[PDB]
């Protein structure tokens, strides 16, 4: 079944893989650097999972006002435990990326609103981008990088996808979780339309959606927008 | 690149796998039994590959008039060698499923015209079905079974597809050959319209296209028709 949150043994298996493969986050970190991330900024991570990105970002930028938000209570627990193990005082919240509920204090205050490998799981994609832009301060940036439906791969992308599937070993049932996340992923045009719809409500000075692979190992969609000036 | 014929080392690898996995042909043979295959009949196998099906059918029906046709001269060579090795007096021809050329002596004379795991590779699917119906005698049947684009899978179909990919060992580059054949495969609507187009030129008493998995291991499209009686 297509279910948004990752919970239970799957969430634990996800963390076991993620925490031991920090290099997989390199491409996303580079995009954040490209988007203009810097120490002291307020950054909101929607669908933060088990907090791998937060630990990475806080290490490079110790004065970041960083908050991770996830729909899974198991992921929020794990993230908090993980941050504590790493010796970091990071904030994680239970919440839905498709709603402002529980994030009203951050409304219009984020320098950077980000999401990695999650937006493909959502039921209401335009609602997620709406939340992104409303959390962003005027002049703030938003950046999603997530899975594309395999119909949008060219031959090279499809080959890379098969190669990724073939990696071994997978923890527990993480292979089919990864593969089904693609089966249920939106098309490029879905991402394009979702961001456009959100930008009509919250005006942007810039927006760009594209597909490439600059490190993760398979092509992924990137969605970037800059909220308009005040 | 999307290329119709399977040649060179890939053709050899295909045969090495095929000859040690006769069980994979069970679903297709059952369809032929359901279609009314019987000893002494004239049967044309379009895109016959290295002759695995021909040897299987010949063993079961020793007086079948079997002709296998393939675009790959390597497959034709291999098929003849394999037939000889297996002690079967079979005929193989170099030819194109999308044209009647080289099969003019068989026009309107086939009790059954069949093709397995090949039509997904073709450039002109309607031309292939046109050739099928023209080879069929009045009252004769045509049956294709081939790959569908993964977009047409439901979750169970997609899980089966991943499971098939996870099978070990694969010979040489056969995994990516099999996988890319799906990447480049037609949709269900493409198969349905192609057969319909052909049926408008060569009238049929019956016509049906469907997807299921009764043994091969992944869902495949079936395309069946019976040419109108004389
Ligand atoms: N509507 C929603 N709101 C918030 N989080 C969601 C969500 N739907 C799915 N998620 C979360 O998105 C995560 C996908 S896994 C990706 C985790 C993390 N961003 C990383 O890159 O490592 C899961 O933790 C899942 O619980
Ligand atoms: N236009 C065409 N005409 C005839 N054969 C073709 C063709 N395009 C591809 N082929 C052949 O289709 C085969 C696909 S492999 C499947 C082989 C066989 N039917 C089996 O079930 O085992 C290859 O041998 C390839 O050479």
């Amino acid at each position: 079944m297509k279910i948004e949150a990752i919970t239970g043994s799957e969430a634990e298996a996800f963390h076991r893989m993620g925490s031991q493969a920090s290099h997989r986050y390199d491409e996303f970190v580079d995009l954040l650097v490209g988007a203009g991330i810097a120490d002291g900024q307020t950054v909101v991570d929607l669908c933060c999972g088990s907090g791998e990105l937060e630990v990475i970002l806080s290490s490079r930028f110790p004065s970041l006002n960083l908050v991770g938000v996830d729909l899974s209570e198991d992921m929020v627990r794990i993230a908090r435990e993980y941050a504590a193990e790493q010796g970091k005082a990071l904030e994680f919240r239970h919440g839905d990326a498709q709603l402002l509920a529980g994030m009203e204090d951050l409304a219009g205050k984020a320098d950077l609103v980000v999401s990695r490998n999650a937006f493909h799981r959502l039921t209401r994609l335009p609602a997620a981008f709406d939340t992104m832009l409303r959390l962003a301060k005027p002049g703030g940036a938003v950046l999603n990088c997530s899975f594309i439906h395999p119909s949008d791969f060219d031959e090279s992308g499809f080959r890379a996808w098969v190669t990724f599937l073939n990696q071994r070993p997978w923890d527990s049932e993480m292979q089919i979780v990864w593969a089904l996340a693609h089966h249920y992923a939106p098309r490029l045009d879905d991402y394009r339309e979702a961001l456009a719809q959100a930008a009509r409500e919250t005006p942007v000075s810039e927006q760009r959606v594209w597909i490439d692979d600059q490190g993760y190992g398979v092509p992924t969609v990137k969605c970037f927008a800059r909220r308009a000036a005040a």
